[PDB]
């Protein structure tokens, strides 16, 4: 609901993103997210960005797409 | 549309490109574009190149490919 | 006939394939090809590799599978 | 079997995975595998990880997803 | 006092650092910093990291060294 | 003169600067320059920036610092 | 010391190196090392290579050079 | 005598120099050199370039200036 189905279906909060597709210092949101705006608000708590990644687990560098409505 | 569906589906005007994969100084076109001609002309306004990138938001370096219809 | 029908059904000559599914610097064959041997010979004219991609037009990076009878 | 049907359907033992979708130094399992745990155990014989890649042939770097239940 | 004299003498708060020498999404601290610990505390307010960069002005990507005592 | 003595003592007009220390597409000023403003004005004739680089010869990419008072 | 003074003055044990400039999977040596022999032996404990890097803190990818005395 | 005295006073043969001051893949000349012409000829034996660096020992990346009488 906050991320599209398929490859980039895992929501994560990352310190930043490079090249338009790589999230850096990513972590699963600390709490549940229900929509684009809430997703963005949770990540902003730690100064992070909302991204939709290919992996369900935290990672220093993961392929991720920009979030929609975030 | 002006960009293929999938990964590189985001139109952007970039100052240049390198390695045939990375656009530099990229920002969303100032106005709507409906075909390869529009896309090329609009980006030329700032002397930029029309590219199809992996992210819908401006960025200094993004993975991008040359627009096919322009 | 040179490429399986479906997703990767468009023959192209690419400088190389990476990550097992991405063709870089791809272009439509200069001449017509009717079988694996033709595909290989026509692409080899420019030091290219024969691949079956999803897109009909040329592209600096496309989703492609190695040609069947390369 | 041990990998879902589709693009990422080829079992491989790779030294590791980066960006959450790329296996490095991948090789086909030496022996057949029948389930997650089995797949994992075999790849562990060479200190490798069990992944499902886009190609049936070994490669220094390939697109792969982690094996389910492995 | 928070950064060494020379090339990397400009304190900045950045979203992260790559390759051990490149700060990403950097900005001059919002307030004055007097020591390593205070520098680190100010940057942590926005979830940023304390770095010593070659430029006195904010930048999306700048050469920066890890901070000492931070 | 317009650049400090030492490593970064060679005046150049470069299309731009990245990472806060690298000038791209640099060329020696067409005419002599005597101070910050002068240096800047000249480089502006070709849409370039005034920088102090480590080498007296033009280059696609060189280590350079911004010109003081320019 | 074990690493030259300057930019690459931080000893680290890394899983490997690429392009003769980037160390991968790097962490500070578990114990003190006073020369090239110590450095090499200590890193061998985890099958790692002794490198001199630009950052004093562990990281998955850092700019590093081979240790001269090891 | 082949390199100016001081900082960059150690002759080395490097695959190339980048950014106007960095020698990559540098090694001490195989034979002795007594003048610019010798330096150039001895390095050219391995397709290398003659540079004057700060370090006496070999290195994958060092601070170097182009040889005076290359
Ligand atoms: C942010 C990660 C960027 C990784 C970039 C990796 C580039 C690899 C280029 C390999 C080129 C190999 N070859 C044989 C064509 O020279
Ligand atoms: C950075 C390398 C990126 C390669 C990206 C390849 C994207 C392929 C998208 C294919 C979409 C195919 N189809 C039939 C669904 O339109
Ligand atoms: C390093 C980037 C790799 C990107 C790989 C992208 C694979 C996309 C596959 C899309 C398949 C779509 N359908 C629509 C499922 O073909
Ligand atoms: C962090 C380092 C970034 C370096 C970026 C270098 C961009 C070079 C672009 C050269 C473009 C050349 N040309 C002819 C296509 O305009
Ligand atoms: C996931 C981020 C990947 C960034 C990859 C950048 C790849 C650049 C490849 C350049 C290849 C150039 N050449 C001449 C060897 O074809
Ligand atoms: C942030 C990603 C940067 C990727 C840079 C990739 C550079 C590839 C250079 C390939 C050069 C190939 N060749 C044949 C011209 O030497
Ligand atoms: C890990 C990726 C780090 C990327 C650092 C990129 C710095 C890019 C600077 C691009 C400047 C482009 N332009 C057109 C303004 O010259
Ligand atoms: C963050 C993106 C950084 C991109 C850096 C791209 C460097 C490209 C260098 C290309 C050199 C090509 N050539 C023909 C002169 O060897
Ligand atoms: C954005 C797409 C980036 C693709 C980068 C691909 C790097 C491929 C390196 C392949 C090396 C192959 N081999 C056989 C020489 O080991
Ligand atoms: C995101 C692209 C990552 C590309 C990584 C390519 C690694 C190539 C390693 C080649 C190693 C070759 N050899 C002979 C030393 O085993
Ligand atoms: C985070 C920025 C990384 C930038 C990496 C730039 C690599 C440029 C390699 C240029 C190689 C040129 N040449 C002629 C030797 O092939
Ligand atoms: C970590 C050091 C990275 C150095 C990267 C240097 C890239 C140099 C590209 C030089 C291109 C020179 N030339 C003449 C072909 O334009
Ligand atoms: C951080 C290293 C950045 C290296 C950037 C290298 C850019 C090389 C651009 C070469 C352009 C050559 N040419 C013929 C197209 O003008
Ligand atoms: C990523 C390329 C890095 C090149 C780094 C060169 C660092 C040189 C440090 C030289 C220190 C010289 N000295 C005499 C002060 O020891
Ligand atoms: C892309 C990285 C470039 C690093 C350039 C580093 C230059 C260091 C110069 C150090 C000079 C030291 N003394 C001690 C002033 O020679
Ligand atoms: C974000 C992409 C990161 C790709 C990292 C690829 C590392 C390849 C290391 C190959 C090492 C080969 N060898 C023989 C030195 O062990
Ligand atoms: C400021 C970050 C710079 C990262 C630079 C990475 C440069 C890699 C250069 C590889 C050159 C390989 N080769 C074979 C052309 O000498
Ligand atoms: C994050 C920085 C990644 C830098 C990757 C640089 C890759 C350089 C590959 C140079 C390949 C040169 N050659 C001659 C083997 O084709
Ligand atoms: C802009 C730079 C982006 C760098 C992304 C780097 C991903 C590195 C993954 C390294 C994995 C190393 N190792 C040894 C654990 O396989
Ligand atoms: C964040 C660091 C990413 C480093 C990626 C390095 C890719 C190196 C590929 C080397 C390929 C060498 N060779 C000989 C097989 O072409
Ligand atoms: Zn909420
Ligand atoms: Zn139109
Ligand atoms: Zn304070
Ligand atoms: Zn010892």
């Amino acid at each position: 609901n906050v991320c599209p189905p398929g490859l980039f279906s895992n929501p994560q909060c990352c310190a930043t993103q490079v090249l338009g597709l790589i999230g850096l210092d990513c972590k699963v949101p600390s709490q549940n997210v229900y929509d684009g705006t809430d997703f963005r608000n949770v990540c902003a708590k730690t100064g992070a960005q909302p991204l939709c990644c290919v992996a369900p687990v935290a990672g220093q560098a993961l392929l991720c797409q920009t979030a929609v409505g975030a």
